[PDB]
């Protein structure tokens, strides 16, 4: 199924990003990721389609996977006074070319793709086309998206603003140590709420964690490891291991102080898709025959980026994807220092925003 193969390649292009890059904050959008290459697969033929969609994780009919994104994509439409949810697809195209019949019917219908015109040939114009529409449609969330010319990108963007069901408290709110490094330490505003609060001191694992609700049905784990054991616990993430996080999630009386966390990230996903098998998209071997018949096309640049906040009110993330193509007594516990985020949504089961948050600054 669908959910099941989305969250199984959440936390394995989490982990092989961790590995790749062991320092930087990572805070990415799993499924945004997810929606944007399979949005791609309808384009690819042979074994460039094969090698995608098995990378991805579905069994190989395509009808099923496509479906299943319409169905996240209407789902994740939201505008209320306490929850606000968006999520789209854009594909943006040189004069030059056109798409197949098919092929543009499909992103339209299952992934509600707009398909705009665009001039390659002023690059510097196109650019700025399409930083300004992921902006707009980010709430100005994401800004300069925008690498080398490219005659077609594909785009994928995702809003979120959720609310805390237990906010923290304003006045509690002081600055602290966090201790990034042990040569380096960095100045946070901490937040603080002593609440009744889903609690689990891993037995199995060195971690402690946390379960919060926003209005909704968003939700979010916060994982401390303890010290030097960040790699132990991230290897361990699985379906299995939040099952039994969850099974093991306890109401409990907790001084939880979590930093007021303002961080961002991009991320050349080429080393990333090619560890986990996702490579023939990049070569000159490249089988994009469903996108067009006007040019043999290959990828030449994948990038994700995306932007966290968090407050005394709830979080504000956001993320975006392009793909260029060229001719072929209360328990403490305390933040203070890297700490694991997994926003999810109670409802469909779709992993939103992983997290690994070396430094809130
Ligand atoms: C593995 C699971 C069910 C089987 C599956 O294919 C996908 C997932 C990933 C997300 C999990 C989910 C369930 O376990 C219920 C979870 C934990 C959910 C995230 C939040 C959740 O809804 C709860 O926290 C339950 O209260």
């Amino acid at each position: 199924g669908l959910a099941s193969a989305n969250v199984d390649f959440a936390f394995s292009l989490y982990k092989h990003l961790v590995a790749l890059s062991p320092k930087k904050n990572i805070f990415i959008s799993p499924v945004s990721i997810s929606m944007a290459l399979a949005m791609l697969s309808l384009g690819t033929c042979g074994h460039t389609r094969a090698q995608l969609l098995q990378g991805l994780g579905f069994n190989l009919s395509e009808t099923e996977i496509h479906q299943g994104f319409q169905h996240l994509h209407q789902l994740f439409a939201k505008s209320d006074t306490s929850l606000e949810m968006t999520m789209g697809n854009a594909l943006f195209l040189d004069g030059s070319l056109e798409l197949l019949e098919s092929f543009s019917a499909d992103i339209k219908h299952y992934y509600e793709s707009e398909v705009l015109a665009m001039n390659f040939q002023d690059w510097a114009t196109a650019s700025r086309q399409i930083n300004s529409y992921v902006k707009n449609k980010t709430q100005g969330k994401i800004v300069d998206l925008f690498d080398s010319p490219a005659i077609l990108v594909l785009v994928n963007y995702i809003f979120f603003k959720g609310t805390w069901t237990q906010p923290f408290d304003l006045a509690s709110t002081r600055e602290e140590n966090f201790y990034v490094d042990e040569t380096t330490v960095v100045k946070v505003p901490m937040m603080l709420q002593s609440s009744t609060i889903s609690y689990l001191h891993d037995s199995e694992l060195p971690c402690q964690l946390v379960q919060m609700n926003y209005v909704g049905n968003g939700t979010v784990f916060f994982i401390l490891p303890d010290k030097g054991k960040m790699n132990t616990v991230i290897a361990a993430l699985s379906r299995d291991t939040i099952n039994r996080w969850s099974a093991g999630l306890t109401s409990s009386q907790v001084d939880l102080y979590i930093p007021k966390v303002t961080i961002s990230g991009v991320y050349d996903l080429g080393d990333v898709l090619e560890e986990m098998g996702i490579a023939d998209l990049f070569t000159t071997q490249a089988n994009f025959s469903r996108i067009t018949q006007d040019a043999q096309l290959k990828s030449s640049k994948v990038v994700h980026k995306a932007v966290l906040q968090l407050n005394e009110e709830g979080t504000e993330a956001a993320g975006a994807m392009f793909l260029e193509a060229i001719p072929r007594k209360p328990i403490i516990l305390r933040f203070n220092q890297p700490f694991i985020i997994m926003i999810f949504d109670h409802f469909t089961w779709s992993s939103l925003f992983l997290a690994r948050v070396m430094n809130p600054v």
